[PDB]
């Protein structure tokens, strides 16, 4: 292999509203646009009329649909979806040339799930069974794909970032391999700490080469994950505050409102005059495959300042600050992923990063992937989430 031309450029979306892939469900195939989400584990599709849907999965039109006679209820921080579990035939038209029978949650009711204008009608959770709903016995889509076909247990994502409409985004999801045209330089791997989310360990953070000098467990409190289903780089409270202070200090020639640093207000410059060089690079050092090694991924303001073309100020280039506070750990969302070709090597329990052939940069700086960095007697930077009685009581047969 080494080339997967048919799968290149198979992702689309609107800026800040997620990346989606075309999928088919049912016999004959019904096409739907599906949000690619490495931060969840259910395949769920709109299956009833909704104000924001032009189309939905019509179960009655599929000769191959089977009802599982079981519902599923999925509340989360920003919304809720619920529906009926079933199985049907699924394919990815610009993916592997295979058809699999997968679990499909037919979304019958939701709140704040669908987005007006995002153009997606469902979600493809690519994470592990441990976080599937209702429970871990509901086989996720990728597991079914691997078990039913000869598709290698690996996928990779190249997310490429950007007056009346939001900017169109594009990218590639390569299923079953690595496409060498999508990256340059070295491909560096960090271990998947545990198979639930795509959990990783950050060992060090630098802002313009300056170490934040925190106990490294703070960087992974209470976890750090790689999440295509999050736009921002989200950082634990303490880390966020230290980062903002450092970025403010570096960009201090400009005095932005508090709203900007909160991601609640755009800041603008006259077209093509954005002073990129006043904003610092951000480096996250990730644990290497070798104990005592790390490598760093470095992003630019071109990644963490998101372009938004507002109607009133269409003469100007306007930006949203896309680093935000978390209480659920580090989330390496599109802000991180748009710099890199990211390999989800499930077979080898590791995540690969390389400089993306499509990342946004200037003639002075580039997003980078660099290593090795060796630390004598490296500490354990992993956080151990307190075990609840709820979690502990679960039997895992
Ligand atoms: N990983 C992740 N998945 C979440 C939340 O975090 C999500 C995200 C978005 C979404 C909306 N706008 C932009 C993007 Cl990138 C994603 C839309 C729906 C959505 O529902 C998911 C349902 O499962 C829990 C995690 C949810
Ligand atoms: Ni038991």
């Amino acid at each position: 292999r080494g080339s997967f031309v048919e799968m290149v450029d198979n992702l689309r979306g609107k800026s800040g509203q997620g990346y989606y892939v075309e999928m088919t469900v049912g016999s004959p195939p019904q096409t739907l646009n599906i949000l690619v989400d490495t931060g969840s584990s259910n395949f769920a599709v709109g299956a009833a009329p909704h104000p924001f849907l032009h189309r939905y999965y019509q179960r009655q039109l599929s000769s191959t649909y089977r009802d599982l006679r079981k519902g599923v209820y999925v509340p989360y921080t920003q919304g809720k979806w619920e529906g009926e579990l079933g199985t049907d035939l699924v394919s990815i038209p610009h993916g592997p040339n295979v058809t699999v029978r997968a679990n499909i949650a037919a979304i019958t009711e939701s709140d704040k799930f669908f987005i007006n204008g995002s153009n997606w009608e469902g979600i493809l959770g690519l994470a592990y069974a441990e976080i599937a709903r209702p429970d871990d016995s509901l086989e996720p889509f990728f597991d079914s794909l691997v078990k039913q076909t000869h598709v290698p247990n690996l996928f990779s994502l190249q997310l490429c970032g950007a007056s009346e409409v939001l900017a169109s985004v594009g990218g590639s999801m390569i299923i079953g391999g690595i496409d060498h045209s999508l990256y340059t330089g070295s491909l560096w791997y960090t271990p998947i700490r545990r198979e639930w989310y795509y959990e990783v360990i950050i060992v060090r953070v630098e802002i313009n080469g300056q170490d934040l000098k925190m106990d490294c467990k703070e960087y992974n409190y209470d976890k750090s994950i790689v999440d295509s289903g999050t736009t921002n780089l989200r950082l634990p409270k303490k880390v966020f505050e230290a980062a903002v202070k450092s970025i403010k200090a570096a960009s201090s020639t400009e005095k932005f409102p508090d709203g900007f640093w909160l991601g609640e207000q755009l800041v603008c410059w006259q077209a093509g005059t954005t002073p990129w060089n006043i904003f610092p690079v951000i480096s996250l050092y990730l644990m290497g495959e070798v104990t005592n090694q790390s490598f760093r991924i470095t992003i630019l303001p071109q990644q963490y300042l998101r372009p938004v073309e507002d109607v009133a100020t269409s003469q100007d280039d306007c930006y949203k600050f896309a680093i935000s506070q978390s209480s659920t750990g580090t989330v390496m969302g599109a802000v991180i992923m748009e710099g890199f070709y990211v390999v989800f090597d499930r077979a080898r329990k590791r995540i690969g990063f390389a400089v993306s052939a499509c990342h946004v940069h200037d003639e002075f700086r580039t997003a980078a992937v660099e290593g090795p960095f060796v630390t004598l007697d490296m500490e354990d930077c992993g956080y151990n989430i307190p075990q609840t009685d709820e979690s502990r009581s679960h039997h895992h047969h």
